[PDB]
């Protein structure tokens, strides 16, 4: 809505929605800023603080979660 205290969150976003366009996911990570910010993430799901509208946001530019955990309940 407004600038709030996630202006980082604003300019990673945009930052990742322009590279999943280009490449859709970095499965090496060595672009620095969404390496880092991806090695984060990964606690991120894994605790499960993750906010569904962030995890929706990067699937909706086409970030892709794949299936790395081989194990389906389902």
């Amino acid at each position: 809505m407004n600038q709030n205290l996630q202006g980082e969150w604003m300019k990673n976003y945009e930052e990742l929605k322009s590279f999943v366009r280009k490449y859709r996911r970095f499965p090496k990570s060595t672009e620095g800023n969404l390496g880092g910010w991806c090695h984060t993430q990964r606690k991120m799901r894994k605790q499960g603080k993750l906010p569904n509208d962030r995890r929706l946001l990067l699937d909706k530019i086409g970030f892709v979660w794949s299936l790395e955990h081989h194990h389906h309940h389902h």
